[PDB]
């Protein structure tokens, strides 16, 4: 349940919070209309993360699901968070690399399903079924990382070296990080309880802050966001 | 409840699933940026349909509402599905016919209300009230079919004959199909139980697959989607 | 609970309803593509307000939350309403003043959090915690009114006098009205029950109709919406 992992939630809330502050206090006097978009998209990611992390800390984002012949502590707020933050991150990559509206739409769709599926899985009562939803969700995820890796990289090659390189870093960071989530989910309390909610929460915490604050940092501190 | 209609759900899940596969395996090597958009929008429709049909089959999308002095089997997942798939379909028509942003916005709004209202109706406990929500939802629907029929057709007349004709087919197919839903809802378990959930599910199944896979087929196999 | 304030809900439902009708019956024969957008955005605001007000009147939008060592009557539908209507209103201001996509995105984000936070607050069981969420929600709100007041006004100064002035009126009306909500929430049943749900409902009613129908009226009856 929620108590031993109260601390990881606390640190997460705080890190996202400061992350918002730092990104907010930096894009204040930014004239560049394109850079303006990047700060907006990027800043909104940690801000949302902050509200959802606070709901877990205060006990709201946590619920109980019966499965495995018992009651289970499921932090649902993660899906509420990700549902918006993942597309926003994706949007950042698309703008940076000037992707086609079609692909953005396809990418956003894939993402919504990825989280939608993950959320449903996290709540389904037939233990067994939770793993099907996981399968679907991961399939959706993989599609995204594919397009990002082979599709987006290609589009980056046409931009100026600054953008190509920043994208390369961002690309590597999201591909590697995003794929850890399904592994954590799988071995955590949402799936086979191989790992305690204690460590799991510390894991999502590190992954989230990296995948958002870190990503924001890499992106917002490069000249790539400028026209 | 969910058992006698388990089969229609199963076939639906499967048909949507293959529908996604087929549309996915066809727009792979498509350079045309406009055609790319059409495949994205269209492909996402059956994909969502698949996840929601699977939730009904696995028992998740089903809930119980007390009304009529008794418990009632309400597949809520349909609204979760439609909420996204109906606008997407609408968006397809708008792109094809190059509609004004204003009308798209108005059309999307109408749709969200149409489903939002339908969902609320499906869940309201005062039997009587379910019919008011139905009224509102249908009113919203009618507005949409109106704009599609008289507004969009007009905009199609300015496109090349290929587009005008494909739109005509699509227009006829959506106008006729969409209007069956409110009739099914009305006579099914959501309203006056004149028809059993058994047949009702077989009905939504046929309507959905036609309105999505069929629509996708008609659209994605014409040269209308190209610039 | 829901009974003594049944009337304010009834009048609200009716006022929004007519508000939709009036805005609908006025933008019918409007060729101007820009004006078309304004009518669409603006008309959808009261229309949504109508469906949510009807849910409160019919008893659906009302729920019960335990806090303060007792059961509490919480009209949740307000958040469902606002979640969409507030951005739409914001979008109106942005179009009118031709704001940057970045700022619109930032503004929409802030708003979603503002309502999301408000909703969570309205539902949190630890009385005490409801006030933190209020704090966050208001902080988000303030950010919005700031950008609207100092940012948007600046952008209005570049438009023709008609637009600058209409915006000025709209700006003053939203800044003043929006800031009353957090005060009402604070002193109403969602926070410290200093004011009865009776008067509270009459308050939100006046604020809503003004902030939407009034706003719509001021905007839709000026030549500012034309190109
Ligand atoms: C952009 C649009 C305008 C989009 C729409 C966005 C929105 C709708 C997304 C929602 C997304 C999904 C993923 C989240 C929902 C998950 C869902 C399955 C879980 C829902 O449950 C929580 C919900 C309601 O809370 C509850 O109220 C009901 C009514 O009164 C009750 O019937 C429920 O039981 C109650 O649940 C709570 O309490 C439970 C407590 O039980 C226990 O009690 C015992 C008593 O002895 C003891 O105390 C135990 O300890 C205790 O646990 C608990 O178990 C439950 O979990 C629950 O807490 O909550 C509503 C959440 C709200 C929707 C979150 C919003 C997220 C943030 C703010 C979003 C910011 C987004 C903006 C929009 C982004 C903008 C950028 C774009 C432009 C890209
Ligand atoms: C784009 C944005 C980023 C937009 C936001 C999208 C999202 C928020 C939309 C939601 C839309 C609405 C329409 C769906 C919600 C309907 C709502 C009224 C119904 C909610 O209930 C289900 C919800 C939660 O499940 C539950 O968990 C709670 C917390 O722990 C519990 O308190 C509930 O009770 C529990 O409910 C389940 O179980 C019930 C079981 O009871 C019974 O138990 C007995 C025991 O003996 C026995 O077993 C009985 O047989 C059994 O029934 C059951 O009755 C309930 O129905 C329920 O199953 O679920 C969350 C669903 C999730 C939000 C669905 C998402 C849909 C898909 C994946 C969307 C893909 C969308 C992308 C975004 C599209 C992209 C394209 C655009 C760009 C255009
Ligand atoms: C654009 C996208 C495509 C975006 C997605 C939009 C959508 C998902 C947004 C949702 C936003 C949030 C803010 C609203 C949800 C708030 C949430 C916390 C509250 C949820 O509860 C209500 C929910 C389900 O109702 C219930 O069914 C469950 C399953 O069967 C049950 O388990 C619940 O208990 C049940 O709750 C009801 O009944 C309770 C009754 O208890 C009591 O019973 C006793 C008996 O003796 C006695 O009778 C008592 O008097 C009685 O009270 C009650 O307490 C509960 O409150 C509840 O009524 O409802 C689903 C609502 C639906 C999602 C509202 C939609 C809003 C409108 C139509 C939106 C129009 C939007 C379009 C999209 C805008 C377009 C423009 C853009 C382009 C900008
Ligand atoms: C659906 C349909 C295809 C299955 C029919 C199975 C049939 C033999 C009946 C037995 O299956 C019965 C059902 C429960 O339904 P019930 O009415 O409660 O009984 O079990 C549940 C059955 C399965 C566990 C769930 C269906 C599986 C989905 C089709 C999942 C697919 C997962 C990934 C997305 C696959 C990616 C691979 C891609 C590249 C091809
Ligand atoms: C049981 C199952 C049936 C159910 C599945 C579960 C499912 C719900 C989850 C999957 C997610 C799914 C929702 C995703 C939908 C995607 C769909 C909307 C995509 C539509 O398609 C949009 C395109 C975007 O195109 P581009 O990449 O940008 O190409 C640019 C080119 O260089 C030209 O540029 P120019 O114009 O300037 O000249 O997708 C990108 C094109 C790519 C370059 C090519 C991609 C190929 C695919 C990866 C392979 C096809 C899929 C496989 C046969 C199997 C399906 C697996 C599933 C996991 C995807
Ligand atoms: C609202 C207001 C207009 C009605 C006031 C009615 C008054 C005589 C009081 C009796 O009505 C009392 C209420 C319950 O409220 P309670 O507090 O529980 O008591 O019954 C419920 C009353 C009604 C069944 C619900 C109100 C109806 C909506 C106004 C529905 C309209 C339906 C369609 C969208 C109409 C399209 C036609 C358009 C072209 C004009
Ligand atoms: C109790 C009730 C009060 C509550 C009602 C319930 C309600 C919640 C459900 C209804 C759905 C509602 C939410 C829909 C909102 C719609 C609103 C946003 C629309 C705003 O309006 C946007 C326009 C889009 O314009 P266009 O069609 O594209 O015109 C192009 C022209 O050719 C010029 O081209 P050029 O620029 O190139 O020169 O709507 C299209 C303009 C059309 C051509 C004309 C349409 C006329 C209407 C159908 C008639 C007006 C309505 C009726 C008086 C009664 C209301 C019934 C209700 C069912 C709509
Ligand atoms: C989070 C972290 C920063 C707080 C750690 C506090 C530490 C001393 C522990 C005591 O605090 C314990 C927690 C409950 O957690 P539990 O596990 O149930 O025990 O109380 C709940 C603690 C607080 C009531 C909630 C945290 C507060 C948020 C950080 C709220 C901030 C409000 C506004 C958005 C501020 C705007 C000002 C801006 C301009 C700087
Ligand atoms: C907080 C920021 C980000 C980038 C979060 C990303 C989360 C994911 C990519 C989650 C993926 C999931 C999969 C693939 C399947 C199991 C369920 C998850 C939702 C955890
Ligand atoms: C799955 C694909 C589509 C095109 C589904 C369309 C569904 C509708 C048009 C439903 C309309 C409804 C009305 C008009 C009123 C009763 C409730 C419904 C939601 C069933
Ligand atoms: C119906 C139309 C509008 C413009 C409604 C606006 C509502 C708000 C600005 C609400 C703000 C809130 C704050 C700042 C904090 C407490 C909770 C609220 C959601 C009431």
């Amino acid at each position: 349940t929620g108590r031993p992992e109260w601390i990881w939630l606390a640190l997460g809330t705080a890190l996202m919070g400061l992350g918002t502050l730092y990104f907010l206090v930096k894009g204040m006097g930014v004239s560049d209309p394109d850079a303006k978009k990047f700060y907006a998209i990027t800043t909104l990611v940690p801000a949302i993360a902050f509200t959802m992390y606070l709901s877990m800390l205060l006990g709201y984002g946590l619920t109980m699901v019966p499965f495995g012949g018992e009651q289970n502590p499921i932090y649902w707020a993660r899906y509420a968070d990700w549902l918006f933050t993942t597309p926003l991150l994706l949007l950042d990559l698309a703008l940076l690399v000037d992707a086609d509206q079609g692909t953005i739409l396809a990418l956003v769709g894939a993402d919504g399903i990825m989280i939608g599926t993950g959320l449903v899985g996290a709540l389904t009562k037939v233990y067994s079924y939770r793993f099907v939803w996981w399968a679907i969700s991961t399939a959706a995820m993989l599609y995204i990382l594919y397009v990002l890796f082979f599709g987006f990289t290609s589009k980056a090659e046409s931009m100026r070296p600054e953008v190509a390189s920043t994208f390369k870093v961002l690309r590597n960071v999201t591909v590697v990080l995003w794929s850890a989530y399904p592994v954590v989910w799988l071995i955590g309390s949402e799936g086979a309880g191989i790992v305690p909610l204690n460590i799991e929460t510390l894991l999502f915490m590190v992954l989230d802050v990296s995948a958002k604050v870190g990503f924001g940092l890499i992106l917002l501190r490069s000249r790539a966001i400028f026209g």
